[PDB]
C-alpha cells in the first residue's frame, strides 16, 4: 500500500451536510485531492451503496485513488476534478432532486460509477493520439479503462454482485459514459423531448429509462454551466485554456447554453420539480454572459 491508500482509509469521513456535496452550488476549488476522495466515499454511502453490495472499505478507497489517478492533472478541464464534479452533481439531483426514489439501486450504482468514469484518461480536446491509435472512440476509450480498474486486484467494488447484477449492471455504466458523447445526446434528445412536450414520459417503459438515464448523465457532465457566477466564470476560464493553449467567449458561451443545455435542464425539471435549481442556475448564468458579450 502507498502512503495515500492508508491515509485515506484511516481517515474518518464527515457527514454529507458538512461536506455540502447534497448542494447544486457545491464547488471544490478550496478542496485537496484527499478531500475529494472522502466526499465520495460519502457518496457511495449516502446512496446505500456500501451497503447493498457489501463494498469493503479498503477497495473503495483503492478504487477511487485508482480512478483519480488515471485522470491527467496536466489536462486543464477534463481532469479528476471535472468527474468528481459530474458525480457531486449526479449525487445532488439524486438526493436534493428526489431523483433516487425513480431508479433502482443497481441503476443508481452504476451511474455514479460512470460519473466518476465517464472522462477517463483525456488528454484534452486537442490532442488526437488516443483516435491515432459511430465516431465514439473517445467515449469507447473511457469505458474501456473504466472496466480496466473495476477488474483490477484490490479494486472490484462489484464483487458483491451476482453475474446477473454484474452484467446488467456493466451495461448501464456503458450506456451512461457512451452517452457523455454530445454527439449522441444531439441524436437523441429530440425524442426526449417529444416525448416531454407531450405529457406521454413514462419511466415504467424500458426504452424511456435508458433515455432518460442518458440526458441525467449529459445534464450532470455540463453542470458547471449551472454553478454560481463566480464558479461559472473560473471553469469557463479553464475550459478556455484546454479548447485554446492546451474576446468573443461571452457570446460563445450564449451560444452553448441556448444550443445544449436550457432545454435539458427545463426537460430535467419537467420530470423532477426539485431540479430546478439546476435550471435556474442556468438562467442566470445567460444573464451574465450575455450582458457581456452586449459589451
Ligand atoms: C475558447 O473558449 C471557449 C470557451 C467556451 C466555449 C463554449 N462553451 C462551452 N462551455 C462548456 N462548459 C461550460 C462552462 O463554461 C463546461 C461544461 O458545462 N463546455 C463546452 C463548451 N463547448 C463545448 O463543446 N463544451 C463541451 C466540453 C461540453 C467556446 C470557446
Ligand atoms: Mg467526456
Ligand atoms: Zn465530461
Amino acid at each position: 500500500e502507498t502512503r495515500e491508500l492508508q491515509s485515506l482509509a484511516a481517515a474518518v469521513v464527515p457527514s454529507a451536510q458538512t461536506l455540502k456535496i447534497t448542494d447544486f452550488s457545491f464547488s471544490d476549488f478550496e478542496l485537496s485531492d484527499l478531500e475529494t476522495a472522502l466526499c465520495t466515499i460519502r457518496m457511495f454511502t449516502d446512496l446505500n451503496l456500501v451497503q447493498n453490495f457489501q463494498m469493503k472499505h479498503e477497495v473503495l478507497c483503492r478504487w477511487i485513488l485508482s480512478v483519480k489517478k488515471n485522470y491527467r492533472k496536466n489536462v486543464a478541464y477534463h481532469n479528476w476534478r471535472h468527474a468528481f464534479n459530474t458525480a457531486q452533481c449526479m449525487f445532488a439531483a439524486l438526493k436534493a432532486g428526489k431523483i433516487q426514489n425513480k431508479l433502482t439501486d443497481l441503476e443508481i450504482l452504476a451511474l455514479l460509477i460512470a460519473a466518476l468514469s465517464h472522462d477517463l484518461d483525456h488528454r484534452g480536446v486537442n490532442n488526437s493520439y488516443i483516435q491515432r491509435s459511430c465516431h465514439s472512440i473517445m467515449e469507447h476509450h473511457h469505458f474501456d479503462q473504466c472496466l480496466m480498474i473495476l477488474n483490477s486486484p484490490g479494486n472490484q467494488i462489484l464483487s458483491g454482485l451476482s453475474i446477473e447484477e454484474y452484467k446488467t449492471t456493466l451495461k448501464i455504466i456503458k450506456q451512461a459514459i457512451l452517452a457523455t458523447d454530445l454527439a449522441l445526446y444531439i441524436k437523441r434528445r429530440g425524442e426526449f423531448f417529444e416525448l416531454i412536450r407531450k405529457n406521454q414520459f413514462n419511466l415504467e417503459d424500458p426504452h424511456q429509462k435508458e433515455l432518460f438515464l442518458a440526458m441525467l448523465m449529459t445534464a450532470c457532465d455540463l453542470s458547471a454551466i449551472t454553478k454560481p457566477w463566480p464558479i461559472q466564470q473560473r471553469i469557463a476560464e479553464l475550459v478556455a485554456t484546454e479548447f485554446f493553449d492546451q474576446n468573443k467567449i461571452p457570446s460563445m458561451q450564449v451560444g452553448f447554453i441556448d444550443a445544449i443545455c436550457l432545454q435539458l435542464y427545463e426537460a430535467l425539471t419537467h420530470v423532477s420539480e426539485d431540479c430546478f435549481p439546476l435550471l435556474d442556475g442556468c438562467r442566470k448564468n445567460r444573464q451574465k454572459w450575455q450582458a457581456l458579450a452586449e459589451q
